């Protein structure tokens, strides 16, 4: 019983577009990032469901340019196979990877690093 | 002039082609990899110049499918700025990253891991 956020409802409800789309499936999680993006300073805001006072399941992470532009996202698979912080942190390191590839400078919301 | 190798002259002298080309510049080093490649088992063979009995400079690393197919390569920049094992290991972790992205299963020549 709960849920936690870095992002605004807006930030999440919003829909977005990749010029150079890149999907992937990391076990129970779908990573996406626009490869067209370069030399920008990015951040990963994310929002986990919180159960009995602990970061449980990640609901949604997305990547933001300084300009509030969405450039990447990790969203649970529709079949919602139960996923672990591993599947996550893994998936994360990855998206970062893919992003860093374009000289992009990627930070992470305090929320996240916490985990674990 | 002394020097060490995993690859055959053939393997190195050879020229190759990327369906989905991906370049990058990692300080003094140019990484390349064909993003088109997927679900294959890859290995990184590399060849360092050896000075007074230590792995000094990397001359060339390339990535190989099981089928002896070249799919990625790290080659020093033409201007040959003196590079360090860092610039390297960095660059390496990267290429691996980029490769792993396509479900590719990437190994590394014993030579390499050695370093450092």
């Amino acid at each position: 019983s709960r849920y936690l956020t870095d992002m605004t409802l807006e930030e999440m409800s919003r829909d977005w577009s990749m010029l150079i789309p890149k999907q992937k499936v990391a076990g129970p999680l779908c990573i996406r990032m626009d490869q067209a993006i370069m030399d920008k300073n990015i951040i990963l805001k994310a929002n986990f469901s919180v159960i009995f006072d602990r970061l449980e399941t990640l609901i949604l992470l997305r990547a933001f340019t300084e300009e509030g532009a969405i450039v990447g996202e990790i969203s649970p698979l529709p079949s919602l196979p139960g996923h672990t912080a591993e599947d996550v942190k893994n998936a994360v390191g990855v998206l970062i990877g893919g992003l860093e590839w374009n000289d992009n400078t990627v930070r992470v919301s305090e929320t996240l690093q916490r985990f674990a």
